[PDB]
């Protein structure tokens, strides 16, 4: 019934409650599953009164309802109340992993051999989105599931887009930066590249204050980039500041992380270039050579149908997208 205060209102099928952690995505407990015999994970979500938040629920069970992949959080169940009227909660069961990459590269250290199976499974998460002609836009560590067999999910597809307010820039490239546009899949690549350092040194690659500070940290690692790289048009006042700079040198990747594997490295290279027409693509990076044991075409599945929003969300009023998601959730109930 109250989990830390709050209604949790999910039984009798789920017992046991224990609170794990909050969230924009909202709060999220574990629970021990009647039916099933195991302890679940339960997402509580309350976005009826903001249309952001309708937008972004909508997209989520949306999404991962039509998706089914390994390395993808999948829905077990919806439950909420009978009729639209009542319903001012949406409890979103999903499968309890061990942890997330952000709380293990906070205390743990990785060896290469699980880094490189870490990172495949990214990769192989990450081509059937793509092929899904969808694009995540927040990739990040704490996105990123794990149980104790190392298997991974890729998870909250709450921000995702057929291919505004920023909370962590961390994981954002450049041509994004400042407020912009989440355009292409080169973006996801530039997260998975940023991720992948993360896991070599146990922090953020490109931290900043600012994204000014932040463009900084990246030309103190990569150098300035050629005129022909420098492609940042979503703002006069990002290309005029780097325009400004002085030549800033190359930090050669084995001189940051001299302990590393150097294949690694060197797709760590291409994943992280200034332009995103020159950054390796999904299905290139995982015939690179740092992934060879691991690859295979015919075990890398692909969606069944790539994604197209028959209406536009965003135009979409927040009345409208609560009887979508009311219809949406039906399946769950009996009948
Ligand atoms: C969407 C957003 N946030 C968490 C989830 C999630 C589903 N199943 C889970 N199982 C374990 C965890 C976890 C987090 N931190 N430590 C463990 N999260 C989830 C989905």
């Amino acid at each position: 019934e109250m989990v830390r205060g709050q209604v949790f209102d999910v039984g009798p099928r789920y017992t046991n409650l224990s609170y794990i952690g909050e969230g924009a995505y909202g709060m999220v407990c574990s629970a021990y599953d009647n039916v099933n015999k195991v302890r679940v994970a339960i997402k509580k979500i309350s976005p009826f009164e903001h249309q952001t938040y309708c937008q972004r629920t909508l997209r989520e069970i949306k999404i991962l309802l039509r998706f089914r992949h390994e390395n993808i959080i999948g829905i077990n169940d919806i439950i909420r109340a009978p009729t639209i009227e009542q319903m001012k909660d949406v409890y979103i069961v999903q499968d309890l992993m061990e942890t997330d990459l952000y709380k293990l590269l906070k205390t743990q250290h990785l060896s290469n051999d699980h880094i490189c199976y870490f990172l495949y499974q990214i990769l192989r998460g990450l081509k059937y989105i793509h092929s899904a002609n969808v694009l995540h836009r927040d990739l990040k560590p704490s996105n990123l599931l794990l149980n104790t067999t190392c298997d991974l999910k890729i998870c909250d597809f709450g921000l995702a887009r057929v291919a505004e307010y920023v909370a962590t820039r961390w994981y954002r490239a450049p041509e994004i930066m400042l407020n912009s546009k989440g355009y292409t899949k080169s973006i996801d690549i530039w997260s998975v590249g940023c991720i992948l350092a993360e896991m070599l040194s146990n922090r953020p690659i490109f931290p900043g204050k600012h994204y000014l500070d932040q463009l900084n940290h990246i030309l103190g690692i990569l150098g300035s980039p050629s005129q022909e790289d420098l492609n940042c048009i979503i703002n006069l006042k990002a290309r005029n500041y780097l325009l400004s700079l002085p030549h800033k040198n190359k930090v050669p990747w084995n001189r940051l992380f001299p302990n590393a594997d150097s294949k690694a490295l060197d797709l760590l290279d291409k994943m992280l270039t200034f332009n995103p027409h020159k950054r390796i693509e999904v299905e290139q990076a995982l015939a690179h050579p740092y992934l060879e044991q691991y690859y295979d075409p015919s075990d890398e599945p692909i969606a069944e149908a790539p994604f197209k929003f028959d209406m536009e969300l965003d135009d979409l009023p927040k009345e409208k997208l609560k009887e979508l998601i009311f219809e949406e959730t039906a399946r769950f109930q009996p009948g």
